[PDB]
């Protein structure tokens, strides 16, 4: 079914995840990500150690970004959510790939 911005992460499918992390795992895409993601408190909902053990998949040959997703989408965050933030850190292209009309141009 085509995304909205209400589109729960969780619910993502294997193909856009990979593809995800094609956009978001090199040149710590993902870590940026990480940093950005916040609680409703406005605390950080990762600290060092959950961002060094999402570093530690590379390397067992795996994804941070898929980790970091899974994790984060246990709160039924949104599409919308993720392309905000993927805005917010300038990593336009995945935003492209999800909500194309959500990026700025």
């Amino acid at each position: 079914k085509p995304l909205t911005p209400s589109t729960y992460i969780r619910n993502l499918n294997v193909g856009i995840l990979r593809k995800l992390s094609d956009f978001i795992d090199p040149q710590e895409g993902w870590k940026k990500l990480a940093v950005a993601i916040k609680k409703p408190s406005g605390d950080d909902r990762y600290n060092q150690f959950h961002i060094r053990r999402f570093e530690a998949l590379l390397q067992t040959g795996l994804s941070p970004t898929c980790e970091l997703l899974f994790d984060w989408g246990t709160t039924n965050c949104t599409v919308g959510d993720l392309v905000d933030l993927l805005v917010q850190i300038e990593l336009f292209a995945p935003a492209t790939l999800l909500l194309p009309d959500a990026v700025p141009q």
